[PDB]
């Protein structure tokens, strides 16, 4: 059985779908991963995973979409429709023939391409059910971007997904999030990268509307991009248990030079070891001599790391994160408590769930997040009794996540059900 997979062209969408693809390949499915030219330029390792990679034109890549998201997302959609159609037509000249297309839930219009080509369509949601619920209510018109929503904790305005941050892209971004539910009744399979025990009531409510399959964490060939694995893991192996602050703001968020200074000073004025992912295009905003000298005694500043392996390392005491869903889920499944510094979109909501529902992190308070506030949060997690509580809570969630992906677990059962439906 041949499965096609089409993530949105950004690492937080590619990676969870790649991990699901690796699970399905291990069950005997053939996988073809559809990437844009722009994504493929960053791909450095792919031989080992045995997945075919097929590229399509960019169609307009994230840096160009930011210049005008309303126009360029629509251009990206039109090219993706045309070019995935042409690619599927070519794949139909080869055995085994494609049978199903798993596509990012942010591109619901790919369902039409799947069905026009005689394929089953599976929408893959890369955000938890709790946050996806908000997008559904936005589409229904129940909410527009104190707030009560069914089966969610009471929210402050700042806990709703952040679209105002995008300024002239705000309305375009809000419409694309709500559009994820625009054809959900016509989808053949609805997949969520979450596990039931993490959000029992909202999953149960969602399941009362559509048959959904919770298949997360899809994370366990694990990386496509340069991760600097050797340098990162040898440095971590030099650290004692529970001593390293891991710091990352993900693949897209960028902090101003002013904000980077406060982070840098806060890490230095703490006396903790730290591994800080500062992407290559963001390095020039670090303080003058930070990467080359002042970070050398206690820090490793790196442009990308093997995040799953880092979070699994016993040296890591806590994760200062922007609260993207992959980073949130990977930390929870690793048992790593968090310092929440959300930037925009669903990160604000994830931070509220981390702090107040799952209780595995603390949130920073904006004044810019000043260095004293970051230092206080580090102290809360590394030293305080509250931090020991957050760690115990994280280990409890790690155990439930391990339950979910092991035989008899909810996510294992759902991946088996999806696989058997295809057979
Ligand atoms: C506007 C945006 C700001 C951050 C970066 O500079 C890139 C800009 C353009 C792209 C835009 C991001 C915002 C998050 C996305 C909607 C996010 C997304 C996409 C689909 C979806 O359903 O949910 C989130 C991925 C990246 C994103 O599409
Ligand atoms: O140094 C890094 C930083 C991040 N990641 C991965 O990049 C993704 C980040 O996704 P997330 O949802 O947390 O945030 P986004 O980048 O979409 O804002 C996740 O798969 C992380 O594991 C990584 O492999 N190495």
């Amino acid at each position: 059985i041949h499965i096609l997979a089409f993530p949105f062209p950004a690492k937080g969408h590619i990676n969870p779908l790649l991990h699901l693809c690796n699970r399905l390949a291990s069950k005997g499915f053939k996988i073809t991963l559809i990437t844009t030219v722009s994504t493929l330029k960053s791909v450095k390792t792919s031989k080992a995973n045995g997945i075919d990679i097929e590229s399509i034109p960019d169609g307009i890549i994230i840096t160009v979409m930011e210049m005008n998201m309303e126009l360029y997302f629509k251009q990206f959609k039109a090219s993706a429709i045309e070019n995935t159609t042409k690619l599927i037509q070519k794949l139909k000249t080869k055995n085994p023939l494609p049978k199903v297309l798993i596509y990012d839930s942010s591109m619901p219009w790919i369902l039409e391409v799947a069905h026009e080509q005689g394929l089953l369509g599976a929408s893959f949601f890369t955000q938890p059910c709790s946050v996806s619920a908000i997008y559904y209510h936005m589409l229904q018109g129940t909410i527009k971007l104190m707030v009560s929503l069914p089966y969610l904790p009471l929210l402050e305005i700042k806990d709703l997904p952040g679209v105002q941050q995008f300024e002239d892209n705000s309305e375009a971004v809000a419409e694309l999030l709500a559009d994820q539910f625009s054809n959900i009744d016509d989808v053949d399979y609805v997949l969520f990268n979450t596990f039931d025990a993490l959000e029992i009531e909202v999953v149960n409510w969602m399941g009362s509307k559509w048959p959904i399959l919770t298949v997360g964490p899809t994370a366990p060939i694990n990386y496509l991009f340069e991760t600097n694995t050797e340098v990162c893991m040898k440095w971590l192996d030099q650290r004692e248990i529970d001593t390293v602050i891991y710091v990352s703001f993900g693949s897209l968020a960028s902090l101003t030079e002013e904000q980077m200074e406060q982070v840098s000073q806060a890490l230095i004025r703490s006396n903790c070891y730290f591994l800080w992912v500062v992407r290559e295009e963001e390095e020039n905003k670090l303080p003058k001599d930070f990467k080359e000298t002042t970070s050398k005694k206690k820090g490793l500043v790196i442009n990308w790391c093997p995040q799953l392996d880092v979070l699994a390392h016993k040296s890591v005491a806590c994760f200062m994160t922007h609260c993207g869903w992959n980073s949130t889920l990977e930390a929870l499944c690793s048992g790593v408590p968090m310092i929440c510094m959300p930037q925009w979109a669903d990160q604000t909501t994830n931070a509220k769930l981390i702090e107040h529902v799952w209780k595995i992190g603390v949130g920073v308070n904006k004044s810019i997040v000043k260095r004293e506030e970051i230092e206080d949060c580090i102290r809360q997690v590394i030293e305080s009794e509250r931090g020991k509580e957050l760690k115990r809570n994280a280990i409890k969630w790690k155990e439930l996540a391990k339950e979910a992906v092991s035989e008899g677990g909810s996510s294992c059962n759902n991946i088996q059900e999806f696989s058997s439906s295809l057979l």
